């Protein structure tokens, strides 16, 4: 591919999952990838995978992990032009009352503070680039979510600080944007419904979920994140929804 | 009440349903209150029940109906205060393929343009006493609805508008605002569910489409109106949504 | 290009401006395209430019222009994968009191029946071939602007009717979605700007409006626009935002 | 008055500012009120200013406060309706690159983590009295704000946080909703201005930001805390926008 051909990205989280699509459509589009993940197994077997992907081993929440990713990515590669910040995790369905501060606090670390740390230290290099960062929120940050509000407010702040930082980085010609999908099909899909008393009914009540009758895919996510990088050049501050519809009109969730 | 004394209300569609809600919760604030309907049965009653209530004719979609009802409004209260664009229809569920352009120009005559030519003549009496506008718009013009092109239409420019004119009023002092109801029990609810196959499971189905369990109450809609009118004197160009927490959240509506 | 080789792309308004831009970008992706305008200069100039281009003349106002815009593209090319309801028209600035009903109705009649009439008669043929419906609204429809009643409510319709034909025809496999741009140099721009009394502030204050600092091309939404018809294959009934972030953060627009 | 009579409210940070407009806006409709706040200046004189309020010494980010707080309430009033999470702090401007995320955390701990612990230890009083949450959250959650990233983030979570809890508090019949102010004229708004090079000009700045000309009063923000808890009973997971229409239209914020 050319539509990002000569570019340099920085996937965070991009051994599996949502994170190893968006992965493979920048790989697609001629642009050289940097798999960063906290786990080896995934993204070590992408870098031999794929031609013009390499894996660093890096944990987001780990400030000095983070320092070494963007300092071997620019000793490698010699500049950066995106950021996909896409490390993220959903703890299991909690009611209120059996959450703490303290698991919230950790949640925040890594939704939230990764996505931060990352895009503060990627910016001087973006800036010389006029790159531009991705974050990848959730549509439940939007809309709300049942037995998640740890989860839910991380993502509310994830996508409240893309605006934000899209208004300091426009007169340096650096976009932000980020992406919320739906519900979309990935091993993180996969392990939280196997805790489910029963897995394939979550699964097909997650399938329903959307008018289109069926969850998405990481490659169409990674679809979306290339057009943000490569083709938005007017974008900056959006919240581009990869949910299937599920957003849309009523659904099961006399005035007395 | 004394929260909206001294001041004179006019509700269109005021005869039954969400308007004679707003109506009635006019009144308990101690406004004087114009019921407006082209229907004589439940306005008619209406006016003998309440005293602070009176009932004019008047069918939204004639101009001269409407330039009437201002101008008997004004000689017989000497104010106006507060504009309430209640009436408005939805017609059956209908596929997309089922509506015509000219059941489109009707729908959009009453629901659109009704409320426009009402605000239009209002507003040199409006802005002498720096009064308000209230739009009763639908939650289903934000996030769509199915087999309702038209109806869904009209509600979105309802709101568009609103904050249009919000914009143009404010020079004024005259704020403009909207309500966005979702399922409220009405007797258009009562219609429109007795024409489906089973009546009590569209009912059924209607009040467990909200996380509250129930549909609206008229009396609720009334209250935000009255707070709209009487003490959101900072509040231009909003969409207060009373619905339930139907938008909140997925619900019923594997990545192939 | 072959992001969208052997589709079918219908683009209304395509002579000049936006439309043109978005012409320009699908016969670049692959497609063959038909240029629908009422006016023949631009789009007669535009089929002998681009290979892959024809034009045909016609008003989305009259319907039976609209019918044969469709058999025509059906006969010259034996199938329709995506229409593009670009038309529209701005009109210029307007206080309330100097809008009417009658030319609020022709401006609806334009900018909201003409994208309701072409799609629905493109939708059998979407249907067979799982094409989809791009609809350009504004960013207006979302936020409001000042003198533009008319405009913004016709706006506010597109968008919303966007997101109640995605849910009818989700079932079908059909997607609708809509870009809402923002400023955007085109002629349109250029008239409006014509008509003020200093039009090279008005200018300066649109490029400004903008974080980015700079009015979007008609390129860019045609980017967005190939992106939604051939990617975007879990959106529907999105309101994607073309705008250089102008609704972003507080701008020009104690307690007492 | 009697709108909330035989209540009993929570408001923290009620020594001043927001805070204290809503504090006498409660008192004012029947409510018995506790004052909650870090400093004791302000909270001490408005107890013996207003009958039916008390004054409780809390910081919100310590747990054994917030926990001390709630039993005390209990104990000298004997239930709990409402818990108004108004304590918060916005940071003088700055540039991202002149944050840290040690300052991000701080903030999260004020502004989000001591509206979660408050909410948390008055929920099982709240099911009981069918009572309500109102968090005071901020409109540049939804639209940005420069110069603000950790700020932006905070109360984006907040009202993402909102509609999560609606949701799980639904079926016990606890509503909660937020709040989101724009600019209102209070003690932090000057001590922000004063550290500005000319605070005069970013208080007229402030000022104009609004198309209603003026910033809002701790009042007006008071009155919609009073709408929420005691009038929006179908009003869940709502945003509640008290900003003078600043999210409306273009401002000061071709195509190359
Ligand atoms: N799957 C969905 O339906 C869905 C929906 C909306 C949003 N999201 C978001 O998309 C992102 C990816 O989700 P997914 O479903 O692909 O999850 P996943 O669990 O399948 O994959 C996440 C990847 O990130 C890595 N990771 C986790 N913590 C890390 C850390 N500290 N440092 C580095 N890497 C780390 C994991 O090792 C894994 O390879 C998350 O931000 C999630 O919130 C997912
Ligand atoms: N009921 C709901 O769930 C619901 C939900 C969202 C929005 N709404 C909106 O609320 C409004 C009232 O709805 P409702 O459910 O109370 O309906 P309703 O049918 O019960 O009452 C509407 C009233 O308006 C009158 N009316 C109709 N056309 C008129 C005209 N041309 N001129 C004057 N009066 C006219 C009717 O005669 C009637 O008295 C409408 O704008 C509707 O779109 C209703
Ligand atoms: N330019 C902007 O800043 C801007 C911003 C937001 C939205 N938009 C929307 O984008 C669309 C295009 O705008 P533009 O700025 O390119 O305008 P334009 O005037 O430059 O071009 C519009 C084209 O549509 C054609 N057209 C008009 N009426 C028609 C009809 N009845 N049938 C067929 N063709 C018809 C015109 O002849 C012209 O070629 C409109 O829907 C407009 O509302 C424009
Ligand atoms: N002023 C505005 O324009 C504005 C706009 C939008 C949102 N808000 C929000 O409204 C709320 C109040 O703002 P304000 O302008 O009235 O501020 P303020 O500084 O004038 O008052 C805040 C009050 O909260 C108290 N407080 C601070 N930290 C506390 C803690 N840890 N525990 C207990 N009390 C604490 C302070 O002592 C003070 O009495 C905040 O959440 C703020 O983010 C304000
Ligand atoms: O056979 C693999 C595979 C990899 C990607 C594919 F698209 C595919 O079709 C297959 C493979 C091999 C080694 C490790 C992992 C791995 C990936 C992701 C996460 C893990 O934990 C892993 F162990 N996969
Ligand atoms: O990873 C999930 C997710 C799904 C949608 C998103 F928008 C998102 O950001 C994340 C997910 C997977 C399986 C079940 C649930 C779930 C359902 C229902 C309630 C819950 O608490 C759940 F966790 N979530
Ligand atoms: O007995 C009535 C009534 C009216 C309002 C009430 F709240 C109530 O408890 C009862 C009544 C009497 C005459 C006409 C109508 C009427 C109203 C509304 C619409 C109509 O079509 C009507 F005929 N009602
Ligand atoms: O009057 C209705 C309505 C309900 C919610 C709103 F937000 C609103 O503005 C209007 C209504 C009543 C009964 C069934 C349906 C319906 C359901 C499902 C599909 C439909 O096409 C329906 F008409 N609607
Ligand atoms: O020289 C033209 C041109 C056309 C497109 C280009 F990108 C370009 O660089 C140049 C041209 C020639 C004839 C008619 C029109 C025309 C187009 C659009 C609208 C009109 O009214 C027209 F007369 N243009
Ligand atoms: O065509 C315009 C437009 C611009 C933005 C959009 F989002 C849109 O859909 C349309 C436009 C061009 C020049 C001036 C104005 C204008 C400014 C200020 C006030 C007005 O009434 C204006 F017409 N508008
Ligand atoms: O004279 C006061 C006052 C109080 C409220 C009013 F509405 C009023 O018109 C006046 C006063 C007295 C003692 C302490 C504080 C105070 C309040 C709030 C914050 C502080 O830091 C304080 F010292 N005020
Ligand atoms: O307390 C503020 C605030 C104002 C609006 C809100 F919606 C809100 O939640 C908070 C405030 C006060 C004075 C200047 C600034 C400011 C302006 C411009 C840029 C900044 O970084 C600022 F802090 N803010
Ligand atoms: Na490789
Ligand atoms: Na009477
Ligand atoms: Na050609
Ligand atoms: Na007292």
């Amino acid at each position: 591919g050319t539509r990002y051909a000569g570019k340099v990205v920085v996937v965070t989280g991009g051994g599996r999952g949502i994170g190893a699509g968006i992965v493979r459509a920048f790989v697609n589009s001629g642009a050289r990838v940097v798999i960063c993940d906290k786990d080896e197994s995934g993204g070590r077997a992408l870098e031999q995978e794929l031609p013009g992907a390499v894996f660093i081993l890096c944990d987001v929440t780990q400030e000095d992990d983070v320092k070494t990713l963007v300092s071997e990515t620019i000793r490698r590669f010699g500049r950066l032009d995106c950021v996909v910040n896409n490390a993220g995790h959903h703890p299991p369905p909690q009611r209120p009352e059996e959450t703490s501060a303290q698991g919230f606090r950790q949640l925040l670390e890594l939704n939230l503070l990764g996505t931060y740390t990352l895009t503060k230290l990627a910016l001087p290099y973006l800036r010389k680039s006029q790159g531009n960062v991705i974050n990848i929120s959730s549509l439940v940050g939007a809309i709300g979510q049942a037995q998640a509000v740890p989860y839910v407010a991380t993502k509310g702040a994830v996508t409240a600080m893309t605006k934000a930082l899209a208004l300091d980085e426009s007169p340096y010609g650096v976009r932000v944007n980020c992406i919320s999908p739906g519900n979309i099909w990935t091993p993180l899909w996969e392990e939280l419904a196997a805790l489910m008393p029963d897995p394939r009914a979550t699964i097909r009540e997650g399938m329903l979920a959307q008018p289109l009758g069926r969850m998405g895919q990481p490659a169409e996510v990674g679809a979306a994140a290339v057009f943000l990088a490569s083709e938005a050049n007017f974008c900056t501050g959006i919240e581009l929804l990869v949910t299937g519809g599920a957003e849309l009109g009523y659904g099961c969730k006399p005035s007395g």
